[PDB]
């Protein structure tokens, strides 16, 4: 009774302390699938806390009735029920904590993700947009216009994506200072991105008419 | 919210697209054992299916969110939301098809394996009732027109069987063409087989009044 | 219906066979670990049974239209079903009565345990307090009378758990009757220890009182 009592709150005890160790961790993930990944798992630890509930509510309610019954050794009981109570606290709050922690880093990772999608379209459609090629004959020239008109069409929806990432950005710059040098050299840089690609854009829109005209 | 939106619609269209692939599969079981085991299987399949409906929905959600803010590349959304819904619609009409074919199957095969166990079990009292022992003394004979009373009343229950499994094969008839042939046949032998052992039981028995009398 | 049926129940009694020659074992564990590690094993089995509850009545149902509908070979389809029902009911008191054996084992082990930690706490603490150093200085031997003195609280508490494990071990006499020399001597055993360590403790602190005077 009291000496089943003793070995099960050692036992979780030792679970807790266990658990302990492994939401100390402080990998948050290299990149957007290693952050998700992650939070999986964490996600499968909280369920394993919540597997253990019970048998820690068995351990306080079998203490306070030893308690309430005034058992010889009542001040040991009490000491190590709020010493175990501290701990798997503690426990709950360091879960809690790395779980919002992932949810940073996932915020992160999908901005770092984002940032690197409307670059490497910018990036492609800058060569082509380089391109010597003005037209050999008049009929030629149309069919270039029109397709820098597709193309500009295109660019205003990534210039539009391209505003987002950088709302988000300054969103996380916010919430607190974590990667606060790179966050905000990204958004500079691919905002330059973007007024440069406007740039070579007009720059060649006025060569082909020039050649049309 | 775009960007993530986008990489969560194309993982569940990948997805959409294996499922659509294995649930494409012809095979319908060649006995009875297979048709269950293929069944088991569909069934952890359309289990599956109904525990992946909310992220599907949630992406349904997203994108309606997304394209009624007539967030700028609206029409993007719109045609990849359509052909999204599609393949879903897709994928839950190919499995309920194939759960439908072996369910069909199962009917089938249990018809085959009931006319077997109707032959086999025919085919092993033929043997039987084609003995010429009609007893030597008085002891004997009077034991065998006792186990030949017990045949005749399993005989009696057999026939009700075999009733069953034609009923049964007309009725696989009525609902579709498929394996019409073979059922017409099997009904058709079995009758004969019965009527086979009407004939060979009725001069066993026959033989065996006429010598104890 | 009915070729279906006798398959289904065939099958079903294999499955209940097996489980009842399971469910047959005579190994109740040799220690309180071994009892936990069988009883969780055993909450399995109990889990299976419920989970396989519809697929037994479904067999039951199905032999029940069967002999509502007057079909022909009723009386064997009776026989049958009375003698699968008998078989079910077997496996289902089997389960139990091993149910109820272990959690016997399981109360006669943790007293086995208990009475093995105290006899442990005994024994190292009739060592301490045999020793023959009653101090050196002023200072010294008021550390010894200080460190006797939180030992004589923790041997209050510790006469009061062994007298729970007797009471815990006279219960066990009087629910089971089973290893009744075994319980009765362990009982007698332990509340001996328990005077030879009141009669040296007590030795030893006349001396360190004494010897301070």
């Amino acid at each position: 009774m009291v000496h089943q009592f003793f070995r099960d709150m050692d036992d979780e005890e030792s679970w807790i302390k266990e658990k302990k160790l492994l939401v100390s961790s402080e990998d948050y993930g290299r990149d957007l699938t290693g952050v998700q990944n992650l939070r999986k798992k964490h996600k499968r630890l909280e369920a394993e806390l919540a597997a253990h509930e019970p048998a820690i509510q068995s351990v306080l309610d079998t203490g306070k009735k030893l308690s309430d019954d005034n058992t010889i050794g009542k001040e040991e009981i009490q000491q190590r029920l709020a010493q175990f109570v501290d701990h798997w606290k503690e426990l709950k709050q360091l879960a809690a904590a790395r779980g919002q922690r992932l949810e940073e880093s996932l915020e992160y990772q999908q901005f770092v993700a984002n940032v690197e999608e409307e670059e490497a379209w910018i990036n492609e459609k800058m060569t082509l947009v380089a391109s010597e090629d003005y037209g050999d004959t008049l009929a030629a020239i149309q069919g270039l216009l029109k397709k820098h008109e597709a193309f500009e069409t295109d660019f205003t929806v990534h210039k539009d994506r391209v505003n987002d990432v950088c709302a988000n950005g300054e969103d996380l710059i916010k919430k607190n200072n974590h990667h606060v040098e790179n966050i905000t050299a990204k958004m500079k840089g691919l905002k330059g991105k973007v007024s440069d690609l406007e740039k070579a854009a007009a720059q060649r829109k006025a060569k082909l008419d020039e050649n049309s005209a």
